[PDB]
């Protein structure tokens, strides 16, 4: 199994917008071949660091998913609403 | 209300990786009964094979808070301290 860490930062203000961005992912994830969770998070520490998370069967399903298309209007609100993008790709031991 | 998702991320040094994966299952054995745990994950980066990840979910902050503002936890972080160069915690709360 693929564990994906997508972290973000986000601007003061930007919290609507950037988990309207992250429900139109959910949308299209969870209808996914191989995927198993995602979830959105917020740290408790400071506010500003925000985590997308997701779960797959393989990095393969993972990579299916970010290989389809329509994803242009998927990144480019993710990109309008975080000013730090890293995306960490683990595997489940 | 909202759940509790702690990454735990970690550096283990090269002949390391067993006595770090004993360390692990030693913390699930310490959280297996606390107040509002519900999983925990051992992951692996696939980029840096250096770089592990420990996380766990709890049902809110003030069940994780409980079981770690308790006195018998501080020996405990202990033996991932003791298998690991460097760490670093971070909790979130699950908003959807």
């Amino acid at each position: 199994h693929l564990r994906i860490l997508f972290l973000v930062r986000v601007e003061d203000g930007g919290e609507e917008d950037f988990r309207t961005a992250y429900e139109q992912i959910r949308w299209t994830v969870a209808a996914a071949d191989g995927h198993i969770a995602d979830q959105l998070c917020q740290s408790t520490v400071d506010p500003h660091e925000w985590l997308i998370t997701s779960e797959w069967e393989s990095a393969g399903h993972y990579t299916a998913w970010a290989r389809h298309e329509g994803h242009r209007d998927l990144a480019a609100p993710i990109v309008a609403t975080t000013s730090s993008r890293i995306h960490k790709p683990f595997a489940v031991r």
